């Protein structure tokens, strides 16, 4: 019964998921004055030409755009990573107000939203096996600010009415996740966790410095989604973000000078 409400939000998750207080929790604040350039980092390689989106699902916590991950169709490589990581889904976290919504922060700045493209390490065979490994996942995080519309997001926006409530899914084929990337692939990276229960410490985080712009109308449509199921009291799906967690014995590395 974890969530983002008045009585089940992030500050409560540790009772059922004690790693919530662990050594490698996410998100974190990215201090641009202490993150150090690492010349040994490599460009990243985002290969989404062959991506097969399948479906979009309201899971009661966010919505996931799901992909075929039964081949190396959409992979992330390079950067801080060893080996190959398959895209399985992307989702967002967002606010009730434009001044909030992101999970990671940059010098304490909150963005309006944050996109997570989730990939699993093919060495481990399946996502469920991967989340049990410290190097099981690579999550590419992208900040959203409110300004211009993002044309490549509109198809997502326009399907949300069909998945308003928890448990609803819709066919969602032929979506191109390249339309959600900023121009630059400069990034910060650090080791951390899933930001939702079970909060497993299995993630190499790769957070892009350049935000994307979305329009106020696009974010407004995200804020019409519901946490609840159909036939239940309406609870708008807003403020589905976990706040920054202690960095502890970690360093954030920058790919850029
Ligand atoms: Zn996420």
């Amino acid at each position: 019964h974890w969530g983002y409400g008045k009585h089940n939000g992030p500050e409560h998750w540790h009772k059922d998921f004690p790693i919530a207080k662990g050594e490698r929790q996410s998100p974190v604040d990215i201090d641009t004055h202490t993150a150090k350039y690492d010349p040994s980092l490599k460009p990243l390689s985002v290969s989404y030409d062959q991506a097969t989106s399948l479906r979009i699902l309201n899971n009661g916590h966010a919505f996931n755009v799901e992909f075929d991950d039964s081949q190396d169709k959409a992979v992330l490589k390079g950067g801080p990573l060893d080996g190959t990581y398959r895209l399985i889904q992307f989702h967002f976290h967002w606010g009730s107000l434009d001044g909030q919504g992101s999970e990671h922060t940059v010098d304490k700045k909150k963005y309006a939203a944050e996109l997570h493209l989730v990939h699993w390490n093919t060495k481990y065979g399946d996502f469920g096996k991967a989340v049990q490994q410290p190097d099981g996942l690579a999550i590419l995080g992208i900040f959203l600010k409110v300004g211009s519309a993002k044309p490549g997001l509109q198809k997502v926006v326009d399907v949300l009415d069909s998945i308003k409530t928890k448990g609803k899914s819709a066919d969602f084929t032929n979506f191109d996740p390249r339309g959600l990337l900023p121009e630059s692939l400069d990034y910060w990276t650090y080791p951390g966790s899933l930001t939702t229960p079970p909060l497993l410490e299995c993630v190499t985080w790769i957070v892009l410095k350049e935000p994307i712009s979305v329009s106020s109308e696009q974010v407004l449509k995200f804020r019409k989604l519901n946490f609840n199921g159909e036939g239940e009291p309406e609870e708008l799906m807003v403020d589905n973000w976990r706040p920054a967690q202690p960095l502890k014995n970690r360093q954030i590395k920058a790919s850029f000078k």
